[PDB]
């Protein structure tokens, strides 16, 4: 082991204060100071020390942490089923890894739900009687920001659904590149820090508690987890997405069902390509495990389910010059 305990400690020490730092900067404040790279970096070593050493993880860490503080300012609005996080992957192998545990854990071979990971803002709608009575931020995943008098100015969130039906869904919620372009040289002739990328405008957006100006900044949206079912029927998460939209709302099209772990590469790199040709910013790809009896199998961690996978796109801003 490259590393002593003593090297270790104090390095996971170095790294939980370091990275917790940051965590504080891009979820209660939006405004961060590092690169998400970066982040990312520093992130990955914590993770392969308390690997290495689980007995220097401890509850403080961030990797037993997902999300962050509620921004006071808004009315708290706890989740009455947990919102997490995602395990990232950043090689082929990391893909090919994920699939050779989820086969250990299944027993056999799955096919996995591939979607496009939408970069904005997690959201939370809960509604009662195909109403809806409130929208929310993950926050730490059991507190969020109650943001249900924003969410009412975006369009594409159905006021009521097509059926009196009570449920609670998650997704995303961004602002397309059209509008992030715009939006900036505004910004810029009434002499305000532009916004950074896409995902923080959003999210400088939604978090706004005057909702009259949030009315027009122009955000949509993409629903993807089926939290609460109520009677929704789906047993799989290609036929969630379907079931989702048949109720209204809004659910992107990219998504695949894959048949085998080649497929999923394929279809990581396929959109890593067509990637600049969609209106809206993606920061990878989220691999899904298909059947839901074979999610709750496979389960979650302290921070995320074991039956996904998030492959990361850097930004395309970093792979156009
Ligand atoms: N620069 C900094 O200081 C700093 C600090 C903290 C975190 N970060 C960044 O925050 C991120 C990690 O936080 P994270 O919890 O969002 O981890 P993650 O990036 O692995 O995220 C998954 C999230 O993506 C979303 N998503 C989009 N499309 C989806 C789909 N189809 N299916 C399921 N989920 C979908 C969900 O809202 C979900 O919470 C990283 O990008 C990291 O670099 C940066």
């Amino acid at each position: 082991q490259p590393l002593t305990l003593t090297a270790a400690t104090t390095r996971a020490q170095e790294l939980r204060k370091q990275l917790n730092q940051y965590s504080h900067e891009y979820y209660v404040k939006d405004q961060p100071s590092v690169e998400d790279y970066v982040y990312d970096r520093l992130y990955k070593e914590l993770v392969d020390i308390e690997t290495e050493f689980p007995d220097l993880i401890t509850p403080d860490s961030p990797t037993q942490r997902v999300g962050g503080k509620v921004l006071s300012g808004f009315e708290k609005a706890p989740h009455d089923i947990p919102m997490y996080s995602l395990n990232d992957g950043f090689s082929k192998e990391d893909i090919f890894a994920f699939d050779e545990r989820v086969r250990k854990a299944i027993g056999k071979p799955v096919a996995y739900c591939c979607e496009l990971k939408i970069d904005g803002l997690a959201i939370s709608l809960r509604y009662e009687n195909g109403v809806f009575v409130r929208g929310a931020t993950r926050g730490d995943g059991t507190v969020g920001e109650n943001i249900t008098e924003n969410l009412r100015t975006v369009r594409s969130v159905p006021m009521r659904l097509t059926e009196p039906i009570s449920v609670e869904v998650r997704g995303e919620c961004y602002m397309p590149k059209q509008s992030f372009v715009a939006l900036n040289e505004e910004r810029e002739e009434n002499g305000q820090d532009i916004f950074a990328n896409p995902r923080n405008a959003a999210a400088g957006s939604l978090r706004q508690l005057d909702t009259k100006i949030v009315a027009k900044r122009n955000l949509n949206t993409f629903l993807y987890t089926v939290a609460d079912f109520g009677p929704m029927k789906a047993k799989t998460q290609f036929e969630a997405l379907e079931e989702l939209s048949a109720i209204g709302f809004r659910t992107n099209p990219e998504r695949q069902l894959c048949q085998s772990i080649d497929e999923v590469w394929a279809y990581i790199e396929e959109y890593h390509e067509k990637r600049s040709t969609l209106p809206y910013e993606i920061d990878g790809i989220v691999i899904k495990v298909n059947e839901f009896a074979l999610q709750d199998e496979l389960g979650f961690t302290v921070k995320a389910p074991r039956w996904a996978i998030a492959y990361k796109f850097p930004p395309e801003e970093a792979e156009t010059v």
